[PDB]
């Protein structure tokens, strides 16, 4: 399992163009196509991105391609972020997925807020970090997702996602 699978489960994968909460044309795992109100413009952007005639429908593999670009852009930001940089730098691959997961959820700025949690994570105090994370506002609002993410930080495995 990789990052794609974790997010496919927490956020959801859509193979046909859809509108998000706000009305924007999206696809894959929350991959924004365009802020234009046109379905055609949306399809046009997809074909560009794919490099082929899709008519608004992609394969899993393709979505994965897009998800990775999205992931790269997130990381690039992380790496220009003093508080986040050393933590990401310090985590293993699995654990890096969990952090990304958070970024995707609440943005770069929201995660930067977990001052302490972050400190513990960079120090490999997994449990304390998990304890710490559970006091957030985030943990109370999206508790299923948050439990799964914390469990990943705590164990360094995909156990939370095993039978999903």
């Amino acid at each position: 399992m990789n990052c794609f699978e974790m997010l496919r489960i927490d956020e959801g994968l859509r193979l046909k163009i859809y509108k998000d909460t706000e009305g924007y044309y999206t696809i894959g795992i929350g991959h924004l196509l365009t802020k234009s109100p046109s379905l055609n413009a949306a399809k046009s952007e997809l074909d560009k991105a794919i490099g082929r005639n899709c008519n608004g429908v992609i394969t899993k593999d393709e979505a994965e391609k897009l998800f990775n670009q999205d992931v790269d852009a997130a990381v690039r930001g992380i790496l220009r972020n003093a508080k986040l940089k050393p933590v990401y730098d310090s985590l293993d691959a699995v654990r890096r997925c969990a952090l990304i997961n958070m970024v995707f959820q609440m943005g770069e700025t929201g995660v930067a807020g977990f001052t302490n949690s972050l400190r513990m994570l960079q120090q490999k105090r997994w449990d304390e970090a998990a304890v710490n994370l559970a006091k957030s506002r985030w943990y109370n609002q999206t508790p299923n997702r948050a439990k799964r993410v914390i469990t990943t930080f705590r164990t360094g495995t995909w156990d939370a996602y095993k039978n999903l």
